């Protein structure tokens, strides 16, 4: 069982299953995949859609007529399979010209070029029916302190995003932007390193309602942060526009393992959250099948992303519906957490002697939270051990 | 030389020099310090002022008349020395009642009590002339996923801060709030873990203009983040209300080493930033003299905080005034980073063929950034090796 | 089900269930437990035995006659319950005198005292029937570079351990030593920081056969290392004398969560390893019930340590016995990994043209490892999803 | 000043200055360098020598006669400049055939091929006068638990190294082996992850006297470990055969920054150690000029490696020769650390009542270590602030 269907909204970047396995120390282990073949193979596995960078679809430097051809063939594949394109993004990191950034390159002519390369792809994304346009600032940052005045760079980043906003507004496009944060790699430190930094920056843009976040499991974990806590803050702010799902083993290089790999418990708490909150965006996998694998291992890895999400969804649902868990949640006062501290208001609080002057602090101190009992029930549900 | 004076605005918490050296594995190595003796000793060393938690100054559970006495003696010490009190904070972490939090405890009665304990200390802080009231949510978080619904907790945290805002506004107090972020310890994961998360949360409060950040060097480093980059984002947002200075060796327990210890280069880039931006708040040291030390080592450690700031300030000033550095900054196009990408506007950009259609991408790609030359000049200035 | 019995060899330190919840920022949340009550409560839950520091059992500074009394009462409890004492250790970290170390304190008189405090407890451990005597050098290290010449310190550490060896040999005691590594906390950096450093140091002792390791899950993880890989190296060397089981969420302060918490997958791979290798030592839990909990949560947390080990053992056994997994292991060439590279010997290898001159490198390159298929089978077994 | 000469023994890999700037997300930013041009350019800057992988010097798949040609041209360059070749190594990581390892690949035919490729390069290294042959097991490890039985792999790694030993012994070559540890990247976890793990493994080889370590600054730091402490353990064991010098900012991807970048204080403590211990091997830089840089930045970056070592050497010498520092070292009892704990022997210790029964523990406890005073003197020396 645990058979995905298009209704689950599982999507994959072309660059994921298409990763040839070139890493910093080694050559490609797999041949290039034709975009058309990935769309067919992914449709068969039960995915809902694909996502793309401009350069994954249209070889860099293609003439207009080659461009048209490449798009026509891809569109035929989407029509043949029923696959959608809910998101797209720009490659502002591969070509040498972007070595010091796109939107925040020190060189003004490069920043202009980055904006133009981006706008041309927004038009194509809208034509293909994308609802979300992602920006990953992978080259925006520094290896040394004097190379990048961060205040000026944030001025340039605000400027670029406000211009993009102006463009989509003037063209009457129904697309929104999502920033994908990452703390480092390939630059020593990348600007807007976490979901929090991205959420704070968005509030200073001219039209903040057009921008949200595309957080990635492995990225927040590269800073040692709790990914479900970070997603909860994004949901609370109304800014979870998209999500990247994958696996990461702690603080090191960006692994991009299949979803469910890495920190398994954090994966369970994430699915519990997404499903309880009613998140209805795409479930996108930004992952790389390891370079050990041949083409059969590529499709197995991708199928496993989807499988692990669906097993985790069933176990989270079972945990929340268990009457014994419901009672534990009450024993730990989760119900009280949800009630206002002082709906009576500030003067009532100040006059309330049971809040301070006659508050028995030692009796309140003695009450156990019963969190460990709750957590082991959650453990037993994850592992299928409530038999 | 490098002799601090009160004009440098160096401040210290009472709990810093007063730390008795109790750690998770060992007993106190030093006897308690009387608050009056710390104010005298710090004045002699050249500090500008002190900061305090309610409980550092007034033993928990003191009667009103003991409270009055304790305050009177401390005030006499401030008058005798000329020492100021620019910041104060509440202890919402030591007493067992706060084991699941203050403002976000699951138990509503504890959340009420935390608000009342906080307000009573705001009144005292204003009486002593504090301009900034810090909140460190050290118990707000979780060790397990099911213990804390983060959305509800952020509702409770917003509620507490909005109430505090209402209180100071209604009393006509000229005080502002600053949140001190920390990613973990003593809870497994703490809410609002970084400067970015804190900045994003503040934008959802009812009166955001009353709240900013009190970032700490060692805390951001506990997440592997670049502290000067984080301070630059806070300065850009207009939210650097206060700062905690100290040292930390990478990702591990919160060390609170003396300033200049830990990551020395990040300390240089921070001072360069604070001084170039014109930061005029207090230079506060939230540090712990190591428990190896006796009282003579306590005062040496504190004096060193101040010394290292002043050596770093001289070296940063020398770096920025060096004509050879000025020319390197131009060679690396720092001047261009500061100029608008597209002050000509969006239609001009789109019509500009030198931005895309006739942009020579290979020639732009070939230009070296000259960052390594710049960085080694910065190295030579730090080390005093431009002789 | 998953009911522990004494035959499973689950042991707990007295200091684990006895932890009063004092952390660096807060007071105790639970009252002290009498050692006799912990032995009774642990026996009821199904544990095999307990472990102790000298100071957990005999209050520091007790007279000889109080000492005798304390031991007599504890022995009565062991007799009443059938509980064993397979391991013991010395507290060389709590008292202020050990602030710069025990065996590697700069002060020679303290190093002498540490050796004497240790020997007195070895005698008691043997009397109680301990087979393993653990040393955790928690104060051996430094916060600054000039404080500790590491070569000299390693001379002092070798000296202490060689003396201990001489003592047990001269008394004809059948006890061996195990070093518990930890990379940091409470010192900034601790000497012999990982299992590897400890294994290398043991080879330079005069009688290396008397010493091995007591690795802890959470400690190796505080350095970002793979704990099952580390245990495999220890097993390969014949030095896994004991093990500490618990949970840790990545690189931060030492959490000491219940076993199975933290990195769940690493917990599965560890149990798979221990059980396949035939490890027959104690399964000891060095954990701290979180300070949120009352006494009911303390016993629930301890029971969960044991439960999670037994669920993990069942899932690992099922994975290894599955014929489909056996065939996957062959598809990935695990069988070939176990066969000698060159049992034919060096001259045969050099003359073998199929090894170099006629080796088809491109055909070897093309073969997929099929690791992702294998790993998802392992995922399905862990989660109980091979239905 | 701070002008390197060949007598300082600064060496560089061909792959360092030759790095074309291809990273996991981007194409090359610099053209290939001819090995002959790097030898000339490095000689001019004051280096002593170069190091090479087989594949840096002889393009993979070259015929015997092309091989001979490539070697002849390189030898002419070494003769023309006076440059030496003190170390060499094998590329067992780039070609796709090594995707699951060399010596520990699951496939036996690949393990044979790795041994043959290695031996052919040992012959060439000896011909060029290398004294040290380095092995970096960058592909030896795993991304998932079931892919690699670590016990069997350590059997295969021991087997490979014992064969290499047998080869050099039978050929009467005066070369020794050094293992370069790294904890992860490009595999999720790499076998023998730290200096400690490598030192422990060497003690189980048949001729351990032929093998030592080549620790790298940035690698140990990728595990959060103190590099000078690790080098001290290697020196204590007599196994520091070579060293890789570079810079790294904490726990993340392997940066390979120029030496002196990254953790500056750890760089000072390392130079202090190397120079005080009389380390007389090569000072090798395993670094990558950042891909931001053109060829002028490549040579500036390399020159800076050498400059920072020489500034650090002068400051460390000044610290150790300062009579005020000498007295501080005594105040902190560094002299006592170097004296035997119990040269009187075990029975004398046990009979000595001043070691236990009459030891005044509270008076010993009260003595301050004076470490913070010492550390600030070390700070003032580093920064050139003892004027
Ligand atoms: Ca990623
Ligand atoms: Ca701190
Ligand atoms: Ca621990
Ligand atoms: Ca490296």
């Amino acid at each position: 069982n645990y058979q995905p269907t298009p209704e689950d909204r599982f999507t994959f970047g072309l660059w994921t299953v298409g990763w040839q396995g070139r890493d910093p120390f080694g050559d490609a282990t797999r041949r290039a995949l034709d975009p058309v073949e990935s769309v067919r193979r992914l449709a068969e596995l039960g995915a809902h859609g694909v996502t793309f960078h401009d350069d994954d679809l249209i070889p860099f430097g293609s003439s207009d007529s080659e461009r048209e051809e490449h798009v026509k063939r891809f569109r035929q594949a989407l029509d043949d399979t029923g696959m959608k394109v809910p998101m797209a993004t720009t490659n502002l990191f591969t070509h040498p010209v972007f070595k010091d950034g796109g939107f925040t390159a020190n060189d003004r002519d490069v920043r202009r070029y980055a904006l133009r390369k981006t706008i041309r792809n927004i038009d194509l994304a809208v034509e293909l029916g994308a609802e979300t346009y992602v920006a990953w600032g992978g080259r925006e940052g520094a290896e040394s302190g004097g190379a990048k005045d961060v205040r000026d760079a944030l001025d340039r980043m605000k400027e670029a995003f406000d211009l993009l906003g102006e463009y989509v507004t003037s063209q009457g496009y129904d697309i929104r932007f999502a920033i994908e944060p990452k703390p480092n790699e390939p630059r020593g430190d990348i600007l807007l390193p976490t979901v929090g930094h991205a959420l704070a920056f968005i509030e200073r843009l001219e039209r903040p309602e057009l921008y949200g976040v595309n957080p990635e499991v492995g990225h927040e974990q590269m800073a040692g942060l709790n990914f479900p806590h970070g997603i909860a803050q994004a949901l609370w702010a109304g800014k979870l526009f998209h999500i990247d799902l994958n696996g990461q083993n702690g603080i090191k290089y960006d692994q991009d393992l299949r979803f469910g790999a890495g920190d398994l418990r954090a994966a369970f708490w994430l699915v519990d959250l997404l499903e309880s909150a009613g998140y209805s965006g795409p479930r996108h996998f930004d992952f790389k099948p390891p370079r050990t694998e041949d083409f059969d291992g590529v499709w197995a890895s991708a199928a496993g992303c989807m499988r692990n999400y669906l097993i985790l969804k069933e176990r989270a649902a079972a945990f929340r519906a268990d009457p014994e868990v419901q009672e534990a949640l009450r024993a730990s006062r989760l119900d009280e957490l949800a009630r206002p501290t002082a709906a009576d208001g500030l003067q009532a609080l100040l006059d309330d002697r049971s809040a301070f002057e006659e508050f028995d602090v030692d009796a309140a101190a003695a009450r156990g939270m019963a969190f460990e009992r709750l957590d082991q029930l959650a453990m037993d549900h994850l592992l299928g051990a409530r038999g």
